[PDB]
C-alpha cells in the first residue's frame, strides 16, 4: 500500500498520517476449523496447519498503538499454537474475548501468531502517550491490565496478564501488529530490523529469570549452570551470566552446539553424552563432580527450559540454598538442602526496559543466527520445532532485505558488525 | 442538577447516563492570583486563601473516571496547598502540563484540592475497563503513568507518578472529581460515605511504611515506636502493628491524645512531656522503650521530618529501620526509608484488611463542604485527633451503607473508635 | 547422683559445681548392631529397636554445655532413627566423626536420640560465655559450626549443620545432653518443663517457613493454606499465621482432628475426604473450596503426596513452602537458626503463641511415645519427661501463668488422632 | 626467636608446634597513659603517640588462633585510635573487657592497633577446628560472639560484633596478632603477603555495601556514583561495579586522584572543584546533571563515605545511597560478616578483583606510613611488613601469578595524592 510504501521509503509523521489504513493485511496465521486436524498424528507438522494471507484489520483501542511490522522471530510459544498443543489457542482466545470492550475483537475464526517484532509505529489510540508515527519501536509480550492493582506491584502477577499474539490475536508474524501501548520500547539504533527482533521475548524471559530481583537475582561470582545453552534462552542467558560478573557452566548436547555458545563466550562446556528411577540420582552426582571439577564449586544457580528429566537433575545438582529457576512443568534434595525453585516465564515493561537498556550499551548482543523472509515464516517454523537452529531464527515481515535500519551507524561501526553476530550462518 | 438527584436517588446505571453532566460543580480551590499572599505572614491562615465556588467541568480522557463525590478528608497536602507551601502548588500544575496531550487540562488559574474520596461514579472514558455508573467507589491518591516501565515494577517510582489533587487539579474537595481508572477501588460495603472517605491516603501510606514488602515490612514481635500517634498516619500505623503481631509504642504530647491512642487499643504509651542535647533525650527515650516494651524498637515511625527524626535515628535498635516522610547510622547499621503513597496492589491489599474489618477508620469529626476551610484549619492548628471528614455531595452523616448485616456484626462503635475525640 | 539430687532440689551455683558427674547415665538408645534388625520385615516396630539404658559420659568440648535434662519430645527424625530408615543413623554419626578433633565422640556402638528439650544447665566448656550451672534452658536442634563462612549469613546453610540426636548423639531422650552452647536459649519462665519442651523443634521449623524472611515471609491478610494441620508442625504453623494477622484453612483427615486445629483458633476447616489428569481436577476443586472458604486463592501453602496439589492451587506468584507457564515459587525449608528460635522463643515468651503438647510419658515409657507418634495416634505434640519426677514441674513465673491461664497455655490436652 | 625463623624458613607443622611462643612481641601500640597528650592540640601528629616495642604475648583463648603476621596495612581506624578521636580505644577495650571471662585480657595499658593482615598460623585454641600450624591466612576484622542468636542471621549485627584491633586488642601491626577463628579465610596463593593484606577490611567493606544482599546490591546496568573514588574504599568499589556490569562514576578532586581511578578501569570521572541548603540543593542539582551527561541517567546508587546531603539529592526516585526527597532508602554499614568476606575472597582467588596496594612500609616506619594516611597523601592502600623481611614474599602459586600479571594485579603501584 502507499502506508507501507511511506514505511519503507521512511516518510515524515505527516506522510504516514495521511496515507490510508488497508482494510486486510498479510499475516502468518491458524484457521480455527483446522484446530482437530492433529488428532491422530505422532509428527504435527507445523508447515501443515500455518496458514499466510490476507486477514481483515481490526479498529484500534484508545491504549493501542498500530506498528508497522519490519522483522520478527520464531520462539517455542508460536511451535506450539501451530501443533494446536497443549490446548488450542483459539480457546485462550474466547476467554481473552469474555471480558467484553474492546477484548471481543480478540475472538477470531483466524489466529494470527507471533510474539516478538521490531517496526514502525503508524497510528496510535487517542489515550496513548509520546509514540508518534514514525517512530522506531520494539515489541515485547507482556500483554497487561494497567487497571489491576497487581500490574502495580509486578506486571506479570495480573490476572488478565497475557503474551502477545499466544493468547492474544493481532501478533507479529504479519505486515501489521495490534499491540498495547505498554508493549513497547524504543529500537537501539545500532541494530538492523531482524537483529532487534530476535531479543525482546528471549532476552526479557532470561533477564527475569536471572537478573531481575524477581528471578534468582544472581551476583557477580555465582556459578551459574545452564542447560540447552545453545537456543535463543540459554544464548541470552550466558550473555547476562558473563555480563554480571557470574561463571556460566554450559551444557550443549553437539559438537556444533558446544561452538555456539564458546561463540558467545562460555568456555566452561559440559556436553551430555556423559549420561544423559535410581539412574537419576546418579547422574546428578556424576554433573555434580563435572560443574565441580570445571568451575570450582556446585552451582549456586541452576537455569533450566526444557521442562524433561534436566529438572530432576537441576534440583539434585543445586548447592545447599541454592536456587533452580525453571519454565516447563526425592523430596530430601529439596527440603533436606534447603534448597529454591522459581518458576519464571516472560517480563514486565520495567524489566524489558532493563533489558534494552543493556542492548543499547552493546554490553549484551543478539543472538540472530539466520533469517527467513516472510514468505517461508512456515518453514523457520518447523526448523526450530525440529530443533535445527542455535540461537534466534528471525523472519523479514516489512523489511524488503536484510541489514536496513540502522539509524545510529557510527555506534555500530565501533562496537563491530561481528561482535553484533557472534551466531552468523551456525546451525545445529 | 438531575444528575446529582439520580446519583443521590440511587438511581441505575442507565438513569445516570441519561443525566447531563454540569459544565460547572462546586469545589474547594485555590486562585493563581493568590499565590503570592502570604509574603511576610506568620499564621499563614488556611481560611484566607481558601474558595469555595463554581469551577468549569473539564472533559474526561480515555482512561479518566468522572466521580461523584460523596465524602472527602483533608489531608496535610492540603494544609500545605492553602498555604501556598512550601511552592505553590501552580508549580506542579504547570510541570504536570508540560507532558502535553490530555495533561494541559491540569494548567488553570484555579485548583481545586483534595486527595482522596468515596463516591459513585457516573463517567467513563472509552478506555476504562469493567467501571460503570453507580458503581461505589472510593478513590486513593496514587495518579501514575500506566505506560512508564518503572510503573510496572512499583507504581510509586514513576517519573510520572503525581499525588491527586496536590501535583494535579479536579481533587476530591468537590461536587466532582477527575480520577485515572488505576485509582479506583471498590468501596468497603459495610461503611458510610465519610467513613469510607477517611483512610485511603493515610491508611495507604502506613501499609507502605509498614507492612509492605517496598517499607519496614514488620514481623509479628517486632515492637515499633510510633511518633505523634494520634494523627492521621499514627491511628493507621497503631492498627497495622496490632493486626500484624507487633507491639506499638505511640508518643503523644497531651491526654487527650493519649485516650485517642489507647482508644485504637495502643497501651504502650509515651508522653513527650518525659523530655548533644538530642544525643542524651535519645538515650532517655530508649530507656523508656526497654522499659515498657522489652527491647530497642525494631521500626521507628516518623512524620514531622522535626526533631523526631534525629531521635528515631538514635533510638532504633541495631540493624533496625527508620521509616519516614552520625555513627548512630553507620556504626549501628541502621536503615532509613523515605516514603510517602501507596501503589494500586498496596491500596488493594488495604482495601482488604478494611472489607473483613481487621482494620476500622480513624474518623473523629465530620463537616460540610460549606464549612470545608474551617476544617482545613482544625488540621492546620492539630486540634484533631486522626482523621477529618468532609461531606461533599451526601447531603447528611450515615448514608452509603450497603452491607447493614456486617456493619452490625463488627458494631457501629468498634467502626469508630475516635468518635467525639479533640485534641484539647 | 548427688548431681541429679542438687538440681532437683533447685540448689545453688556453687553446690551444682560442687557435685560430680556421674561417669554414665540413663538414655533411650539405639545399638549399631541392630541396625540390619528390619530386614524384610514391614512393620518395623520402633519398640523392638529402642533400648533404655546406662551409657558413659563423654568429655565436653571447649564450647559445649552438659544440660541435666528435665524433659524432651518425640519428633519425627526419632521414630525414622528408631526403623534405621532410611540410612542408619550410624552412618551419619561416622560422617559427623570424620571431622577429627572433638567430633571423634560422636561414633559409638551406642546411639542417644532426642532433638528438643528442657533442663538446668550443670557443667560448661571453658570457652562457653555467660551461661552457668542453674541456668534453666531450652535446648533447639541446630549443631553448627560457627567457623563456616556460611554460619554467618545463615545458621542452616553450613556444610556441618547437623540436627541434635539424629545427626549427632547425645540427645534429650535421656538423663542429660551434650549440646553446642549456640543451641541454647533461656527458657520462658512461665511454663513446665514438659511444656517448654515439646516447641523447639517444630515451632523453629514453622517459624522459618512462615514467618521468618528465609521462608515464604506472611503478611497480615494472607490466606495460607496448612495441609495436616494437627500434627506437631501444623499446631505451630496455625498460631503463627493468626498471630500475624493471616487467614489460616486447614486440611484434616478426621473430625477428632478438626477437634485439635479448631482448639488452636483455627476456624477455617477443609475435611480431606471432601476430596495422572486427575491431579489438576482435584487441584480445582481444592481451589474453588479456599475461594469459598477464606476469599481467595492461597497466598502461601504450607506442605509437609500433597506437594503437586500445592503447585496448582497457589495463586499466581504464590508461594508453596515445604518440609518432608505458571510464577510460583516453592521453599524447601527445615530447622530454624538461632536467630529464628530467638524470635520464636520470645513469641512463647510474652504468650502469643503457645505450647502443642497433647500428652506426656515418663521416659521409662518414651518407646510407647515413640510408637504412637510412629502410627500417628498423636495431635500436636507428645513430651517425654527424663529427669524431672512428675508434671507441673519447673514454673519460674506464677503470675503470668495465672493471667495466661493453664487451659490457654494447654489447648490440646489429653487430644488423640 | 626460633619460632619466626621456623616461620621465615618454611618448616613443617610439627616444627612450628615445637618451637616456643616468646613471652614478649614487637607491637605497634598506644599507652593509656598517652590519651590526654593532644589537649588544645589542632595537629595530632600520630607520630608522636605511637609506639614500637615489645609487649607481652597474652594466654590463647579455646575459640582463638595466634597469627604470626608477615604483612598488615593502614586504615582510617588507626589514624583515629593514634589521635585518640573521638574518645580513646582504651574506652572501647574497657568495654569489652566488662563480659568477663577471656575478654578481661583486652583491658590493658597498652593497645596494640591493626586491623587486617596476612601470615602464618603458629598456635590454635583447643575449640578451633581445621586450622593447623604452618596455614597461610588472612585475617578479617569482625570480630564477634557466635553464641549469640543475632551472628547466625548477620554477622555483623551481633551486640558483641567488634571491629578487630580497633575495639579490641591484639591487633595487626605487630609481629604476632591474637585472633577469633571466625576471622581467618585462606590467603589468595597468587598473591605476596603484602598484597593480600591491604584488602580484608577495605574490600569486605565495599563488599556489603554494594554487591551483598545485606547493602545497596547492584546489579548490571546500575551507575553508580562513587565519592572520594581513589582512596581504599572506593578502589574496591569500582572494580566490584565494573566487575558486576555496573557503570562507576568517580568523584575526584585532583588530577593525580583521576589517575589512581582511570588506572582502576574508571572511564567516567568528575572533579569535585565545579561548585543555605538552598545551594546544596542547587549543587545537587549540577551534579546531576554531569552523571547524566556521562552515564546517561541519574544514579541507582550512590556510595558514600559535608557530601551526605548531596548523595541523597542526586540519587533518582526509588535509589539507594549507601554511606560508611520522596521515596530513597538510605542504607548504614561497615565492615562485613565472615560470609561476605569468603564471598570477596573469593573474587581475589580468581583475579576478577587486585589488590588496591600503592605503597609498602616496614614495621619500623608504621607510624610515617600512618602519617601518610592521616595527610591524605595517599590513593588506594599503605601495606606494612610486619615480620616478612622484605617485599616479593609469600606467593605459593606462580603460574597462576604469571598468567595474571605482576602489573595487572599493581595497577596503584607508586602513584600518590
Amino acid at each position: 500500500s502507499s502506508l507501507s510504501r511511506a514505511v519503507l521509503d521512511g516518510a515524515s509523521a505527516a506522510e504516514i498520517e495521511a496515507a490510508p489504513v488497508p482494510d486486510t493485511y498479510l499475516a502468518l496465521h491458524l484457521r480455527a476449523e483446522d484446530a482437530d486436524m492433529f488428532k491422530g498424528v505422532a509428527d504435527k507438522d507445523v508447515r501443515k496447519s500455518l496458514r499466510l494471507g490476507e486477514v481483515p484489520m481490526p479498529e484500534l483501542a484508545p491504549d493501542e498503538v498500530l506498528v508497522a511490522v519490519m522483522a520478527s522471530s520464531i520462539n517455542y510459544n508460536t511451535v506450539w499454537s501451530a501443533m494446536f498443543e497443549p490446548i488450542p489457542t483459539f480457546h485462550f482466545l474466547k476467554q481473552n474475548a469474555r471480558q467484553g470492550g474492546w477484548a471481543t475483537r480478540h475472538d477470531q475464526p483466524y489466529h494470527v501468531l507471533g510474539s516478538d517484532c521490531s517496526g514502525v509505529v503508524v497510528r496510535t489510540g487517542i489515550g496513548v502517550r509520546r509514540w508518534k508515527p514514525g517512530d522506531h519501536v520494539i515489541v515485547h509480550p507482556a500483554h497487561v491490565d494497567e487497571q489491576e492493582p497487581a500490574t502495580h506491584g509486578d506486571g506479570m502477577l495480573g490476572t488478565e496478564q497475557r503474551a502477545w499474539g499466544f493468547e492474544t490475536n493481532f501478533g507479529g508474524l504479519a505486515e501489521y501488529g495490534v499491540v498495547r501501548a505498554s508493549q513497547l520500547l524504543p529500537k537501539p539504533a545500532h541494530l538492523t530490523w531482524e537483529e532487534a527482533a530476535v531479543s525482546p521475548l528471549c532476552a526479557g524471559t532470561a533477564y527475569r529469570m536471572l537478573v531481575s530481583d524477581r528471578g534468582a537475582q544472581m551476583k557477580q561470582g555465582d556459578i551459574v549452570l545452564i542447560w540447552g545453552a545453545s537456543g535463543g534462552l540459554g544464548s541470552y542467558a550466558i550473555q547476562f551470566v558473563k555480563n554480571g560478573g557470574g561463571i556460566p557452566v554450559a551444557v550443549v548436547s553437539s559438537a556444533q552446539k558446544e561452538a555456539a555458545v564458546r561463540a558467545l563466550g562460555c568456555d566452561l562446556v559440559i556436553n551430555r553424552a556423559e549420561l544423559g528411577p535410581r539412574r537419576v540420582v546418579e547422574t546428578g552426582r556424576k554433573l555434580a563432580k563435572l560443574v565441580v571439577e570445571k568451575a570450582g564449586r556446585e552451582p549456586d544457580i541452576v537455569f533450566e527450559h526444557t521442562g524433561r528429566v534436566t529438572f530432576g537433575l537441576s534440583v539434585i545438582v543445586a548447592r545447599r540454598g541454592g536456587t533452580v529457576v525453571t519454565c516447563g512443568s526425592d523430596n530430601r534434595y529439596l527440603w533436606m538442602k534447603l534448597k529454591k525453585i522459581v518458576g519464571s516465564h516472560g517480563a514486565n515493561h520495567e524489566e524489558q526496559q532493563a533489558t534494552n537498556r543493556l542492548f543499547e550499551s552493546g554490553a549484551v548482543v543478539p543472538a540472530m543466527s539466520a533469517v527467513y523472509p516472510l514468505a517461508e515464516a512456515a518453514e523457520a517454523c518447523r526448523v526450530v520445532q525440529t530443533s535445527r537452529q542455535v540461537g534466534k531464527v528471525a523472519v523479514l515481515c516489512m523489511a524488503p532485505e536484510q541489514g536496513l535500519g540502522v539509524t545510529d551507524p557510527d555506534l555500530r561501526a565501533r562496537l563491530g558488525e561481528d561482535r553484533l553476530n557472534p551466531l552468523r550462518g551456525l546451525t545445529a
